[PDB]
């Protein structure tokens, strides 16, 4: 028999994929692959779009990323979010090292647990490198790991738990997040803003207003960064249904269209502010704050409103990256834009344009949002999208702040004890950070104490 | 009940996805994903062969393209090829924003229409981006955008209702297109030729005969976008079933041996007429050339032909290049000798090679061509392909005129009132153009008129 | 009927495609799609890693492997390996230009011969590109290409005959290679020994001790050829269950895991080595030690032991690399020690870990390994390693010299009659050769006779 727990059932007397619809299984294996090269999409990105000269490659960082998210949600990530036995603001070591993840059907019941593990472990990546590509300014790459694995466990697997936990309190509330817009853009998002507020560079001489708004490292990154992550998010937000059900192609749709008009948009923002120039940077960051606008939203909302949730999103993040200039802070702060601000503010409009009928187009009940008369709905949105950032801001602040006290474990060096790489490479041990071409240099060019 | 019409049926009282077999659905989606990887294929492919230095980055500019068509699709591109009530030569406005547009079977009945809606706004994509690439040298982009949607909707549109319409005239008449080589391939190739007719430098220096032929600005671009066309073209191709039989693999077997006979027979062909060179862009051309030979053929014709589908585009194309020196134009002309003459040799070698017994892997009844003695199939083709060619040519010319004629529409400046990047870069408005690295520089090196 | 053999039926009496289950083929089709991408993947991997300036570009000569191997498949590779009559060692040729191949269903029983074909295809193609890459250094192009050709037909089909054909002797043995680590990797990694240790340059100054172990052309090659290869690895791995059950899933995160373990194990390695420095080039190698390690076992082993398969061949593959320092020999033997040595260690531990309860998550009965008490088990791998490696050097070996011995078909020219490039670039006729950027350069930089 089926038991609908543990490993779901005996093998050798039951088949447990009779369970399931093969065709859902074979789309969410699929999506899982597309989210995955998300990661180094996410790592192209912000390696291209940086202001400054980072030791750290963000395009390497990724598969580092992907490294240790991949463990950490074997040891115990996956189930401090889904183990089936949970509070309701976190699970429990039940899978710890995925014992017993298999057959039994997940929280999302059109597939088995395993599989569900394989998907969201990707979306928990995604999180990762977008943490590590905020807080990658004169990084040390031990301490990173560390942190990384650590953030993981206590802001990314708490958040997601809420969200998409089986007793999960935003669930209860009837918040609505279609694809996880607020355990990975949000949450990465204000995390990112810890890191900006406490260890950023201040008074940075790239954000002192005289200068200019994108002026960026590489844009052939950029634009292979946008199109990993377009190309992937197809995954991400069309697997979010769970299922093979025209509600996935309809969300693939809004997708698609949301990137669109968000790149149009921000593209055009910038058009009338620069008095008539075309931002290469600005486009693909357009289409970023739209992919990420529409992710609370896409299998929720009808196909029209998706221009909504790339230009709304294109227009507030353009002038969010504005602020960079107020604080002169350039560290973390063009993730905290896109996908802090751009998560809060999809996931607020999701509240408004969110239809029962959309919802329906696989079976799925909600109860809408105003386009249904749910006037509640927008209050429920708010209450996920405070608790995420301040979750999110408050334990990313103690996290690194406790290291920072840690002599190895201090992720950024105080400049007072950080050695000077034009020093260092007359040093004969440390000859090699002569050599800060990263495209041949084979070591990390990690910051070193006096 | 399912209605077959409009939105397919009330979601509230019935579940539309029990009209198509999930599996079909699944393979259309993943198809859909990509071909969505083809655009930025196609830019990569175009910036690297370039023998000039464009200021309009083709790899970034296939975001653009990504953009402008899929908000071109959705406003009513989607409507003018597919609204289920047009005439013989277009389509209607009665799925303008999409509207209706979800679990009624699409024209290719084993799909809803969101999903075939999916997929064939890939297609429509992945043709913007080769327009913009044929006409990129010297393009003002506010302008070039324009004229894209215009061309979209009055260029590509018609010539896909043709093709893929419920009631196309060529569907009628028995034309064989697989996988649309008429509305992409074919007419972006003749679109281009008007384009270097009648706005491309002549006298080009760079195709005076005592120049090489082969002169390439990135041959790593090249590659990438060769690689991204390759991959993405399995679903380009392989998803023209519209399902999950075996023919859809077949036709991925017929696509893969095309592309390899393609790039193998045009480097073979610089071999021979090099006197003993190896040619990395002629490998890369010749695969493009076979992807293209086998998009009409792909589901139509016995594996072991596919070979010529490869060899005899590659030859033909490879000596179509040289038309450039002929003429001494070099913009535009590429993307004509690969996907016009591509296009053009494959749709008519698809009358010669077509078996009714390819077509009925998965029940498809087609009369075949002269495979199966049907002599008439050759004219049928023929009549395709120089209905798209002349259709092309013609109003991408009046387009590209009627623009040229109002001054903020023209798309590409006259040279007595074109402004010179060393003298722009004088002017302190306009010191950003002495950064001519498209690498780092955040602005579009737009023309601009005294 | 079907009549499971040949064509498998009538086309036009049956539907051949009722005989599978079709989310099984979409899968398979999808996975086809992936390991596609896995051939630029290593091309790219292999030129960003070596310490040397290759004159071929890998990037550029992956394309060139897909499609010398598509042709060879084509003419006789599939028929040699699946012709579904012929001996214990090797097929027929009685697919000769997959004559025949369509509806059948193929040696795995859930898809037919026809994508069967498609899937298997691709493995040969990656094998194909892993030994161009091994054996790049000063390569002729002509002589190349016929080798791939000589050595897929004599090398790969035999190896793989003995793997996955019906009769092959390694199946009747009873020993498990559940990806085909045999034909593909460790098959290519001791053809690249071959290639080492009598073409290889000797007394090489980049592997003379007292020179750096990672000294890469390319960091950025390096990290993109790691995310296409991680990327199309879950189609290499998940596809080859043959199915859509939740074992692909379950084979998929083993393959996350081990390359995620690699990755850190390798980096860590090489941390203790250097007394403290970040390898980036450690990281990818690692990645890759993993991947190929969890092959041969990623359908048949307990998730938590996925992480040994990262470990144990990132440790040990760390160490091989170091032989390049004994022997004095650079080329090829990156991809011996990857590959080689890491498919040798992965079939070992194979026989160690593999469970029948994780074969018997989708009905697949065997006995299972050390996981089971079959201790009998390490001993069949044993033999499958040794007669791959046997067979591919030895045989390797054979093919190398004998077209050494045939002036027109020697693959590296001997030092004494070889062409200086910078004496080539002042002969009028080889003027071409002063462009040494393979950028801008149209032409391979093809070694010269006197």
């Amino acid at each position: 028999q089926f038991t609908g727990t543990g490993t779901g059932g005996d093998v050798f007397k039951v088949d447990l994929n009779e369970q399931f619809d093969r065709a859902d299984m074979v789309w969410i294996g699929t999506a899982s692959v597309l989210v995955w090269i998300m990661i180094p999409g996410v790592g192209l990105l912000y390696s291209g779009i940086s202001r400054k000269k980072h030791a750290l490659s963000l395009m390497w960082a990724a598969l580092m990323a992907a490294c240790v998210a991949a463990f950490q949600w074997f040891w115990w990530g996956y189930s401090l979010v889904f183990a089936h036995n949970g509070s309701v603001f976190l699970g429990t070591l039940q899978n710890f090292c995925l014992k017993d993840v298999l057959g039994a059907p997940s929280i999302v019941k059109t597939v088995p647990d395993i599989l569900f593990c394989l998907y969201q472990g990707m979306f928990a990546a995604v999180t990762a490198i977008l943490m590590a590509g905020a807080g990658c300014e004169r990084a040390r790459l031990g301490p990173m790991m560390v942190f990384l694995f650590i953030w993981l466990t206590v802001v990314y697997c708490p958040i997601a738990y809420w969200t998409w936990g089986g007793n999960g309190w935003l669930v209860s509330l009837g918040a609505l997040d279609f694809a996880g817009g607020g355990p990975v853009h949000e949450n990465s998002g204000f995390a990112a803003l810890a890191y900006s507020l406490w260890l950023g560079k201040r008074h940075d001489p790239v954000a002192k207003g005289k200068v200019p708004k994108y002026k960026p490292h590489s844009v052939s990154s950029i634009v292979m960064g946008t199109i990993f992550l377009w190309f992937g998010w197809y995954g991400f937000n069309g697997g979010s249904t769970g299922n093979s059900s025209m509600r996935s192609w309809y969300a693939c749709v809004n997708t698609n269209l949301a990137a669109a008009t968000g790149g149009l948009t921000w593209m055009l923002v910038d058009w009338f502010r620069t008095g008539g120039k075309w931002s290469t940077v600005g486009l693909c960051m357009g289409a970023i704050a739209g992919l990420v606008g529409i992710t609370p939203a896409a299998g929720y909302v009808p196909v029209y409103t998706s221009v909504i949730f790339g230009i709304v999103p294109a227009i507030i993040c353009n002038f969010a990256v504005d602020l960079k200039d107020l604080l002169q802070i350039d560290d973390g702060m063009d993730v905290w834009a896109l996908h802090g601000v751009g998560g809060f503010v999809g996931n607020f409009m999701t509240g408004l344009f969110a239809a029962d009928y959309v919802a329906m187009i696989d079976g799925t009940e909600i109860d809408g949002g105003w386009m249904n008369h749910h006037w509640k709905q927008l209050g429920y949105q708010l209450a996920g999208s405070c608790a995420v950032a301040a979750w999110s801001f408050t334990v990313t602040s103690i996290i690194l702040l406790a290291m920072d006290r840690i002599p190895f474990l201090r992720i950024r060096l105080h400049e007072d004890e950080e050695m000077l790489g034009t020093d260092l490479a007359q040093i004969g041990e440390y000859a090699y950070y002569a050599d800060d071409d990263p495209e041949t240099n084979p070591y990390v060019l990690e910051p070193i104490r006096s």
